[PDB]
């Protein structure tokens, strides 16, 4: 290793952007942006592996460059 001095575009997206993944919620969760029970598409949305939030495939764009920060209750 120890290779790769430079050769990449300007990293200008967000500090700590949420990192969701295509997963199925066993139970109907509620969005944090739209605030609508995620039941459509057989409860298929986006779950963050950091804050553990639920958002529709469209409710993510609004939180694409939003600093990930979620509490730990439970
Ligand atoms: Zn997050
Ligand atoms: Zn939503």
């Amino acid at each position: 290793g120890s290779s790769g001095s430079s050769g990449e575009p300007p990293k200008l997206v967000n500090d700590k952007p949420h990192k969701f993944k295509d997963h199925f919620f066993k139970k109907p969760k509620f969005c944090d942006v739209c605030a609508r029970m995620i039941v459509l598409n057989n409860k298929f949305g986006l779950r963050c592996k950091n804050c553990k939030t639920n958002i529709h495939e469209h409710c993510q764009s609004y939180v694409e460059m939003q600093r990930c920060s979620g509490p730990s209750s439970g």
